[PDB]
C-alpha cells in the first residue's frame, strides 16, 4: 500500500520528532515542538490534508531518537520525521529520504587565539569527534592516510565532544560545521570560538519516510520544492539561524537506589544586567517520605522553562510564574503507580519557604495551579517579610517537580508522583559561581487537595555586593541562542535546485 492509505483511512497522520535537535527540531518555551525542519513538518502535514482532501486530518507527534527512528518507522508507529537525519545509502536500505532541506560540511571548531587554521594543522595534536558521525571516519582516514599522528578523542554527543574542546582537552572539534555553531551558541563564550578548516566532506539532511512508497514521497519532494524555490526556506533560515532562539532547561535525573529516590544535576545560567551570566550549579537529591513504594526511574532529563513577569497591580514585593515542563531522553520501543491518579486534574499548589541569606531573614508564599496532564503551572509569589533580599530568580528552581508531564511510554519513571500523597523530601545545593551558596531542605507532599511545598533555605557566604545580595540580576529566566550560521552558497544553489541526493 502506501502511507496515504493508511492515514485516510486512521484519519491521523503520525509526525516523529527530535527532542534536542537546536534548531531543526526540539522543545521550545513552552514545550512546542519547534525548528526549521519543524517548519517543513507542518507544511507536509498541509499538503496531506489537501491531496487526501481530509480536513479533519489528526495530527499526533511522537518523540525519536537515532536509536528508534528507524524501527518505529517500520512498523508504523509514525509516518515521517524532519530534523537531522544525514542522507546515506546504508540508510536507503531501511527506509526513504525526500528532498534535501539542509547541506553542510565537516569543519572545524577552535580558539579564537590558537593555531589550528585547516586541518593539516591537526598534526601530532588532540582531536575531539563524536562517535558514530562520518566525522570520525573522514578524521581517521586523514590521520592514517596522512600520517598525522593525532590523539583523536571520541566523545559521546556533541556536548560532550564541545565541552571536550571548551576545556582544553582537544585543540579542535570537527563536525558538520551547523552542528558546531549550535555548540557554539551554547557554549560558556561563544565569542571565543571559530569554525575553520576546508570541508571533508558534503552531508544532506533530508527528511525520513518508509522506503518503497514513491506516492507519499512525492508530496514530500513536491512540497519542500516549492517552499524552497518560492524563497519560504530562505525565511525559515534567516528565523532560526541567524536570528535568536528560546531555548528550554534540562534537569538530568538520576536513579538513586541507595535511598530509594533520584539525583538530578543541572545548570541555570542567570543574565547579569551588565550582559555577563551569573552561573547557578544545582545538586539535588530526592528521597521518599513514606515507606511504601515508589518508581526508580531510568537515566532520562525534565525540558523545562518558566516565564517570569508582574502582577501590575500588585505593590508587595512579587514574581508571577508560569512553567512548561515535560520529560524526555527515554527511547520508546526499547525500554523494559496510584499517586499518578492524584494528578489527572488541576490540583492546587500552596508553597511556603523560610530564608536565611547572610542573616538576612525573609519569607516567601505562594499560590496557584498545577496541570501534570499538560505539564504547566501558574504561581504567584509574595514575600511576605517585606522586600526580597536576593532576586527572584535565584529561587526560582527552589520554589514541584510533581507536575511535569511524563508521556505515556515513560510513565513507569515518575518518582515524583509515584512518592505521594506521604510526598518526598527534597534538598539541594546551589553554587553560585564566584558568590554564596543556597542549602535547601523542602517537604512535597499532600495536605488535603493542596500540593504544599513547605521549604527551608539557607544561605551563606554572599558579597554583600555580589549579583545576588546587591540585586544585579536581570528579571528573566531564559538565555536566548543565536546561531549566527550564514546562508552557504551549497544551501543557496539547493534552494534554486532541490534533489534528494546523498552526498
Amino acid at each position: 500500500g502506501s502511507t496515504l492509505d493508511k492515514i485516510a483511512k486512521n484519519g491521523v497522520i503520525v509526525v516523529g520528532h527530535r527532542e534536542s535537535s537546536v534548531p531543526f527540531s526540539y522543545y521550545d518555551n513552552q514545550q512546542k515542538v519547534v525548528g526549521y525542519s519543524q517548519d517543513y513538518s507542518n507544511a507536509i502535514v498541509e499538503a496531506v490534508k489537501k491531496k487526501l482532501n481530509k480536513p479533519d486530518l489528526q495530527v499526533k507527534l511522537i518523540p525519536i531518537t537515532a536509536q528508534n527512528r528507524i524501527p518505529l518507522l517500520q512498523n508504523g508507529t509514525f509516518d515521517f520525521e524532519c530534523g537531522s537525519t544525514t542522507n546515506n545509502v546504508e540508510r536507503q536500505k531501511q527506509a526513504a529520504f525526500s528532498d534535501t532541506i539542509f547541506v553542510v560540511g565537516t569543519r572545524l571548531l577552535t580558539k579564537k587565539g590558537g593555531d589550528i587554521k585547516d586541518f593539516a594543522n591537526l598534526k601530532d595534536k588532540a582531536v575531539v569527534v563524536t562517535s558514530g558521525t562520518t566525522s570520525e571516519v573522514l578524521l581517521n582516514k586523514l590521520n592514517e592516510e596522512q600520517k598525522m599522528n593525532m590523539r583523536i578523542i571520541s566523545a559521546k554527543d556533541h556536548g560532550d565532544s564541545f565541552r571536550t574542546l571548551e576545556s582544553g582537552r582537544a585543540v579542535a572539534f570537527m563536525m558538520d560545521d551547523v552542528l558546531l555553531a549550535g555548540e557554539r551558541a551554547k557554549a560558556k563564550k561563544p565569542d571565543n570560538w571559530e569554525i575553520v578548516g576546508k570541508p571533508q566532506s558534503q552531508e544532506a539532511y533530508g527528511c525520513m519516510l518508509r522506503k518503497d512508497d514513491p506516492q507519499f514521497k512525492k508530496l514530500m519532494d513536491d512540497t519542500i520544492a516549492q517552499v524552497q524555490t518560492s524563497g519560504e526556506a530562505e525565511k525559515w533560515f534567516d528565523k532560526w539561524f541567524k536570528n535568536p532562539i528560546l531555548v528550554s532547561h534540562n534537569v538530568y535525573i538520576t536513579a538513586d537506589k541507595q535511598k530509594n529516590g533520584i539525583k538530578a544535576n543541572f545548570k541555570i545560567r542567570h543574565n547579569v544586567e551588565d550582559g555577563s551570566v551569573q552561573l547557578a550549579d544545582h545538586y539535588q537529591q530526592n528521597t521518599p517520605i513514606g515507606d511504601g513504594p515508589v518508581l526508580l526511574p531510568d537515566n532520562h532529563y525534565l525540558s523545562t522553562q518558566s516565564v517570569l513577569s508582574k502582577d501590575p497591580n500588585e505593590k508587595r514585593d512579587h514574581m508571577v510564574l508560569l512553567e512548561f515542563v515535560t520529560a524526555a531522553g527515554i527511547t520508546l520501543g526499547m525500554d523494559e503507580s496510584k499517586g499518578e491518579e492524584l494528578f489527572t486534574g488541576v490540583v492546587p499548589i500552596l508553597v511556603e519557604l523560610d530564608g536565611d541569606v547572610n542573616g538576612h531573614k525573609f519569607s516567601v508564599r505562594g499560590e496557584g495551579e498545577g496541570d501534570a496532564t499538560n505539564g504547566k503551572l501558574t504561581l504567584k509569589f509574595i514575600c511576605t517579610t517585606g522586600k526580597l533580599p536576593v532576586p527572584w530568580p535565584t529561587l526560582v528552581t527552589t520554589l514541584v517537580q510533581c507536575f511535569s508531564r511524563y508521556p505515556d511510554h515513560m510513565k513507569q519513571h515518575d518518582f515524583f508522583k509515584s512518592a505521594m500523597p506521604e510526598g518526598y523530601v527534597q534538598e539541594r545545593t546551589i553554587s553560585f559561581k564566584d558568590d554564596g551558596t543556597y542549602k535547601t531542605r523542602a517537604e512535597v507532599k499532600f495536605e488535603g487537595d493542596t500540593l504544599v511545598n513547605r521549604i527551608e533555605l539557607k544561605g551563606i557566604d554572599f558579597k554583600e555586593d555580589g549579583n545576588i545580595l546587591g540585586h544585579k540580576l536581570e528579571y528573566n529566566f531564559n538565555n536566548p541562542l543565536n546561531m549566527n550560521f550564514e546562508l552557504s552558497d551549497e544551501m543557496k544553489a539547493l534552494f534554486k535546485e532541490p534533489n534528494d541526493k546523498a552526498l
